[PDB]
């Protein structure tokens, strides 16, 4: 297995839509890791357009959680989820390849039902985007008050736009 | 047109669920119903679980819109939207057939996508959850927190005792 | 329409399951005669398995609101609510032809959602159990007991066999 | 209306599946005949090929309940309760068109649900077979247990044959 | 097997909707690990929106028939089961990732057929909401009026807030 | 027809979701009208959440090319194209009933295929933004940028709230 | 029938998709109202996205076919097909309401099949778009040249721009 | 893998609804056991809401079959046929778990086609649901007559009123 | 693998549809038996009926460009592109067996869309099949004019009446 | 396997359709394969009609990312973003047999929403779109000019062609 | 596996319908076996209905292309094409078991589109018609004029009916 291969040199491949069982894979792997070198680096590849909201947190979480670095880099895209998870990455050893895309964006969700529990979802959801929108300032050195505007609506970025906005440290040419 | 016919005597039937082609239809007989005479009582029999807010609102709008007493009466059930209606008939003259069953309760509805518009779906139906709940306890005399309280749920009732709630004033037995 | 000459002769056939759309008909077609001939009997031909509990009781109570006697003539079958509603006939002009069948049985329902949501069904649905259990039992001349012992499953039985039940009262055989 | 037309003549047609809206349908022609003149005879013809075993009851029932007589004709042809309607027309004015088939036999159905409920489902339908083949034998001047033995399957016969056993009186041709 | 591998270091993660398939094969593990040593602490990672009622007890009920502790981390969303399952894990050894989302409420259910068996189903589905809400008193320490106050409808919390509640005892912050 | 009645007296329904075929049944009836006598005003209900927006704009374009004033009604709702041709009918004549909500937002649509396709899309969908927002700030006396700004996302509003916007004039309290 | 009401004043609509059907419809009308007056002139209103091309054109000639001048109104719309219809009103008979929108692009279709069908369905469709752009040249005062670049992809404008494009006379404000 | 791993202990997982291929596999499983070491005993671990009756028997008449002793434990649910076969372990070797939960009831069904053919399968399984009240009675102290009554409608219950009720010995508390 | 073992001696399978996954299964396997040995000869068996045109130059291009004799052997049929691989092989070593059927034609394809896309659809396929009628001819040695005339519909063939076209050298029978 | 024996030369395969999961697997194997030697180059075969965009953008900077040289091979076809891979590889290293086809084009894609959502597509789809044309220019030696007017609809080649546009180096035969 | 396991005992089993497929797996180790000992036997056991002719073909000219005896053996039976296989078998060693059925037929198939198109592969079917007939004729040593009379339709025959035709040389009983 080809992932079991590069997973030897501490690399793991975080492709497409996340969900609980993908990302439950990563953790697997980030576990994985720590219990084998919990000294070294982990390097987390990201080519993903985002997914349920809860399933990436515990990609995040887990990234600290553990004891090594989590380096994260972006190829193809970081969207959304990806992107949150992309500027999570261990402080100075976030990049980005060239030609990647980066896009920040608000919780997408739903509700149905009465109007109580239609009640209950918003303010779950308005309550995980605050937490988020904080997150984001908190690691790119934004505010929360201009994450809140770049947010609202897809906000697109190249590689070289994420690096000048936090988002990502360096982008390897 | 045996119901064309019974129009002809002033009846109306709201029966099923309502939506606007239904809402559409008891609007245009009460209109009519108005210019024939706008001083003769108008008889609206009701057997419907409710539907569509809006065009419940329709209906319960014209019926105060037009000069004539809108007596109703309550066959079958009336339920939610329906119970709402029931409840909106000129002051004494809001009826049920004994064995027929009242059930009142809070709006249903949904909404869909970024945390924003889910938040402004949410407002929007906790404005109407409000909105009714404030004429519902006009209409029966109970207060607007006992009516939000009894409305948390499904909260059925039989002739006798919606009579006894305030929501209609005499059983034809 | 072959129905609307019947409607002159006053006859009106209730035929198929019983839904708010089939039951309205009824009780239009019962309001019409109604407003037409206060005093002459109705002969109300059943021939259903039944339906909608609420779309029921609001040809039930219709019947007995009207001045006219709606009489009850059970031809091919009167299953469930069809056999509830042939009972409440006109006492002493509830009729079978000879080889109909005719059916007893408990309301039949559904319930989704929240423990405390399948609660409100459960005891609502059990309320129309009792509620009809009851009415059987005048209607009949049975007792409460019998009544609920004989309708937990399905009580099928001939026309001479209803007579004899006191479902109805004679066989125009 | 070309139905309309030949009713005037006093003549139904009933083609196709039998069930409660076709049947009630029947029932509603053979009561407006008999409105209008309860001493003529009505010609009933059959190209069915059965179907709803109470529905056809209620045919059965309405063609002996009313005073006209009810002749029956089968063209093309008449199967399982179309056969059965067809032997129960007027003694002697039993008729059929030359190359009809006649075809009879037991009933068919279906249960689900708990071994109770289909004990009295097969009980039920049990009863149904005994009433009609006994119904056939008394039409047709055989046994019980020859009609019972000659419908465990279906049994094919020409008008000729069909005529023979005594389910038609003549041969229209 | 990425997952056989954490198997080793006695790690275990329950991700994604719970239901026998799932539930047999987190007993499978738990049983495995009473066998490679009955008394070293269990690492059950948890994932979960929840799931099937009787499935989440088999793996409570086990996490209690081994001897070895089961300890829980929260990572991503603990709801429902989820949330129930991470309250059971041994007193002390409870915890949840900063970021991590707990959420607990009430059964749901469904039930159809006769109004004696929406009852049954009824029954049961209480008595689940009973037995488990007075589960989540005696692992949290909140009283059984509180739980059910709290759980009516679905109570979302942060890790800190369960910690709080009394459903964890850290959080691995 | 109870519709038509209502055209022989100057009223038209506006009732559910817009599209060709509704707008030409409106534009036709307001030509008609126009014919009929083409000083009496025009009373336009309107019941609506919207539609295609090339069909609202056709009813709007007519209003104003026929000679009589054309009044419209809020009752139920006025959501999007309803709310925005609500906003057109004759100055001083522009009404609602106390309950009905107004909903003012931006354009939906969709493109697919090439950059190009998708490019001419959305600048047409741009386009129509513009002239409705500028027609809506034209209507209701707000400055084209107040309007912009409150429309980004759907804006619901009282029949009260809505005069004091300015898109009707008085409210039939 | 409104719409024969208003084509009792020569003035038809041309509404919604065009297909084989809804194009008998409009040239029944266009050679009816000429055998009613070969003079009077023929309003034809015109809110179409466009349609099946050969459709389009059996009006395009009939409108050419009678001795009647027939305008062309376009309200709402005039896509494709459509605008190429309004385009063909008699000369200087051609309007629009002020906010139509008008759109001209060169035909859509498919082929299927053996490489030499194919090609055979190419040069057809080409042929039909050669033959769409000269006439739409020859209506508009542009040149073959300017048509083919603009129609190239899908061409959108407002009524005002129709005007000096050419293909309308006069914008009805 | 993790089950097979279990295995070499003796313990076979029943889990999740019963039918041919899940029964053959625990038919295999214990005869394999068998063909081991037939003296030392076996744990069946079941958790299911039961399924297909032929099937059931099959994991019962081999438990018996074999000369190991196969001891029950209910995780989780034993309901329906799982309830039967967690009583039909060996004697004095019957476990559940605190929170469990068993339900016995009668079989369900289906039949379609002639009366005739019903009625056998009808008869067919009156005959399993007498052949399992039996083993039912016996298994537990119970009588016949008192497992007729109780397994007429879904009777469920407590891990101690199982024991109780005789169905299991021990609950492994 | 039952085809690895017959990989071994270097005879390669190609059964079924032509498409990319089918394609690069071939090229892999011709691929790789050049590394083994760049001298041995290999054989590709064929029994298809065509596929994916650019699937198939796929195998053609690949079957010129490694160093040993590709030379093809006609099992079941080749059909289209099937029928223009086996002609592919080299010459002298274009074998089939007895019954093989082979059938050579034009391209199949399909087109959507604008005139434009249409167009450059239609000549890219034709450029394809005047590609492959060429290079069809250079293999039998038949003309290009004689080629065409038979492909321009389905031209089936025996395996003797293929050879004396020129598609294959000899007939292993 | 017969791929991994393949890598094992250091060969790729890029069959087929691009997506993030296609994507995935190449990287994966570029990055082993700078592993198992940062200096041997590397053979990336194509055959594939393109896929999701940023898919492809991520194996054209892994490509570049990575020490080995990359040189790519059209086999079959290379368009859209086949073709733009193609053209990415090691200068002087690009190669397509004989018969294979090479198409560009402009980006596809897609938006549904407000208008605002379209436009922030719309915009980010033209970007990608410059972006691409920028540096298919670069790897061809065309002007920015050149590329944006062949690539407005699909631009067909063959190898040769394709070697004369500047896309591949060589063309093996 | 199994069937592996047989075929080193040069047993080939022929199951089920027959497709490119399931031939494949079948020509596949036929040239194995030859491979393994182009001198011994091969026992193609047959169970088939048939399936597509040129599939058919493909086994029957592969049994012949290698070397050694294709001994077929009937079980269960061998059905259109499945007989025509069996027949094929080495002359003098064909077998059946006793109960076996043997059905010979004509070829089946279909066509669409033009006429000219469905007269090329009407003819072609009754190529494969008149080839298998003769075959057929052939190996049973018939008639082709019987051989053709027989399978114009399905042709049923036991093993003794078929050793005595001439399809089969000896039935093993």
């Amino acid at each position: 297995d080809i992932y079991s291969r590069l997973l030897k040199d501490r690399i793991v491949l975080l492709s497409g839509e996340i969900n609980d069982s993908v990302a439950s894979s990563i953790v697997a792997q980030l576990l994985f890791l720590e219990a084998e070198d919990p000294e070294k680096d982990i390097g987390l590849y990201i080519n993903s357009p985002g997914g349920v909201i809860t399933s990436g947190l515990s990609i995040y979480d887990t990234m600290n959680f553990i004891r090594p670095d989590v380096s994260t880099i972006c190829i193809g895209q970081a969207a959304s989820m990806g992107a949150f998870l992309l500027s999570c990455g261990a402080k100075g050893k976030r990049f980005s390849l060239p030609h990647s895309r980066i896009m920040i964006h608000q919780p997408l969700g739903g509700a149905q039902g009465q109007a109580s529990d239609i009640e209950i979802i918003s303010n779950e959801i308005l309550r995980l985007k605050g937490l988020m929108n904080s997150i984001l300032a908190q690691n790119s050195g934004q505010s929360l008050e201009q994450i809140a505007k770049d947010t609202d609506r897809d906000f697109y970025m190249s590689a070289k736009e994420a690096k000048e906005y936090g988002l990502i440290d360096k982008v390897l040419q």
